[PDB]
């Protein structure tokens, strides 16, 4: 299902990429996106899928245009069209100087701060989901841990009953990972229409929660509306719900196959920050865009106002220019280069609590579990779109190599 080629358009800078269902993907998310990067390939490429839009395929191009708010607008940052339209999210739809202050007030609920005061709760609840599943040999990753660890945190900051996470679990994955059961958005609607009545409640009685801070919070000096507490909320809630979740099951797919990897961050802890970030390198997961806020040529290609471009975070840190064989793991990487958090005036806000997140699970899993794999036979399979992920993950390991701490 191609669009009609725009005439603006060479012919030569086509490649018919599907962001949402690449043709590489049963060899890995990454790796499919990776064919974009081959020698055959322009940097910058237009691709008729999703209704036509550009990609541009080097952490070169990525930085700059991340950079340059004033051709590349975040008005309508996600593929499709309609999708971006509708996505009306604070800050993330906002460009500087406007976005500012709403990032600031995200800052106080998902701050350094914020994660250094919460570390002993996300201990404790790592600790205690591993040594409950340490004993039985066997686990679901995604719905074992992955998804229970990063949500149960989110929900604690921002107050929410834990028996509403199927509700939003489901949403949330609507918008990232599209099942055309539903447009982008009917789904960013019903999340709202839950949101609402919380917000309202929180304006009245406030609390010290995330969302009651965001509700009686103050931007350009004045009080903050019922509407942008809402859509602040609703990044927040994509943010704590299906990011951290899926990044946990790529990393920990990794070490599953890596024995040597294992063993090294076991003997050697003091090393888990920088394996950290070169697994946000190698698995890196989010990708989405700009709007070109009019006609403008870019390294030698004539961009049309109106033009959608994906940027994808993900490819940054996979381009060879970037990172000598970045296909291949190595904790010890002189500069693990990569814009995995995004690049620019957007830089996500929720990077210390997934470091933080990341870090404790890497700590605590291989503590109690340091020798496990794939279950046999198992065929895993990973999915694409604005945000990508593992569908499961099976583990198997010997209780008796395990340790209770
Ligand atoms: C491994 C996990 C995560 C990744 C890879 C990630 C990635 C990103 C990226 C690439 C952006 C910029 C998007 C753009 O430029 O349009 C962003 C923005 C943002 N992220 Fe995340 N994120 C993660 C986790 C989180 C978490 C856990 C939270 C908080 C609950 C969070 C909150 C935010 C917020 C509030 C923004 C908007 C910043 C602004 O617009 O000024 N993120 N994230």
């Amino acid at each position: 299902n191609l669009a009609p080629l725009p005439p603006h358009v060479p012919e030569h800078l086509v490649f018919d990429f599907d962001m949402y269902n690449p043709s590489n993907l049963s060899a890995g998310v990454q790796e499919a996106w990776a064919v974009l990067q081959e020698s055959n390939v322009p940097d910058l490429v237009w691709t008729r899928c999703n209704g036509g839009h550009w990609i541009a395929t080097r952490g070169q191009l990525i930085r700059e245009a991340y950079e340059d708010y004033r051709h590349f607008s975040s008005e309508c940052p996600f593929i499709p069209r309609e999708a971006g339209e509708a996505y009306d999210f604070i800050p993330t739809s906002m460009d500087p100087p406007e976005q500012r202050q709403f990032r600031a007030l995200a800052n106080q609920v998902v701050g350094m701060p914020v994660v250094d005061k919460l570390e002993n709760r996300i201990q404790e609840l790592a600790c205690s989901l591993i040594e409950s599943l340490r004993p039985q040999g066997q686990c679901n990753f995604t719905e074992d841990y992955a998804e229970p660890f990063p949500i149960r945190i989110f929900m604690l900051l921002a107050g929410l009953p834990e028996e509403d996470i199927p509700h939003l679990k489901y949403l949330t994955d609507q918008m990232t990972r599209p099942d055309g059961s539903m447009t982008f958005a009917e789904a960013k609607e019903a999340l709202y229409d839950y949101l609402i009545p919380i917000i309202e409640q929180r304006r009245q009685k406030p609390g010290t929660d995330a969302i009651s801070i965001v509700a009686n919070g103050q931007v350009n000096g004045r009080p903050i509306t019922s509407d942008e507490a809402k859509r602040m909320c609703g990044l927040l809630l994509v943010g704590g719900l299906d990011t951290v979740v899926n990044f946990l099951s790529f990393s920990m797919e990794f070490l599953a196959k890596s024995p040597e990897h294992r063993q090294e961050l076991i003997e050697r802890p003091e090393r888990i920050p920088a394996a950290c970030e070169e697994l946000l390198r190698r698995f890196s997961l989010v990708a989405d865009g700009r709007i070109l806020t009019s006609d403008y040529e870019f390294h030698g290609v004539q961009l049309k106002k109106g033009d959608q471009i994906l940027l994808p975070q993900m490819l940054s840190g996979l381009d060879e220019r970037e990172n000598a064989c970045p296909m291949h793991v190595d904790f010890s990487r002189q500069k693990v280069s990569h814009t995995t958090f995004g690049h620019g005036s957007h830089l996500c806000l929720g990077q210390h609590l997934a470091r933080r997140e990341i870090i404790v699970t890497l700590k605590e899993w291989l503590t109690r579990i340091p020798d496990f794999s794939i279950a046999p036979g198992a065929q895993i399979q990973h999915k694409s779109g604005i945000v990508s992920g593992v569908q499961a993950l099976p583990l198997v390991w010997d209780p008796a190599t395990t340790k209770a701490v």
